[PDB]
């Protein structure tokens, strides 16, 4: 049986995948497709790639000890996007909208 916090994490993630936020979430649904996009330097600048599908597998497979480890992976996904891409890029604008959704739910998660 998993903590009440880890259960709320599953609902936060689900909200991130909801149609409501799809217009900015969709680039984060799966691993960055480095071959298709032609990003030869990605795995050299980003040592720990992360996306919402990897986080969902890790969550459900009970690989997070707690909500804080779940949040560190969501934030690593955003950090990677902010590290790799120019500050004024649209994909960064999209990351920032999805991050706002996440930050707001993560903070309102009961103790
Ligand atoms: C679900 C994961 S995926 O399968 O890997 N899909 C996609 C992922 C991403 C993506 C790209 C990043 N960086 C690149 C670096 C090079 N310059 C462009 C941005 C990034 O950091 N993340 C997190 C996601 C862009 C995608 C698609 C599909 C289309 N596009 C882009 C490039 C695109 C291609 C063609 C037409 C329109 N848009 C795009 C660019 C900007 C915003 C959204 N998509």
């Amino acid at each position: 049986k998993v903590s009440e916090q880890l259960k709320c994490c599953s609902g936060i993630l689900k909200e991130m995948f909801a149609k409501k936020h799809a217009a900015y979430a969709w680039p984060f649904y799966k691993p960055v497709d480095v071959e298709a996009l032609g990003l030869h330097d990605y795995c050299d600048i980003i040592k720990h790639p992360m996306d919402m599908s990897t986080i969902k597998s890790k969550l459900e497979a009970r690989e997070y000890r707690d909500a804080q480890e779940f949040g560190a992976d969501v934030r690593l996904m955003f950090s990677n996007c902010y590290k790799y891409n120019p500050p004024d890029h649209e994909v960064v604008a999209m990351a920032r909208k999805l991050q706002d959704v996440f930050e707001m739910r993560f903070a309102k998660m009961p103790d």
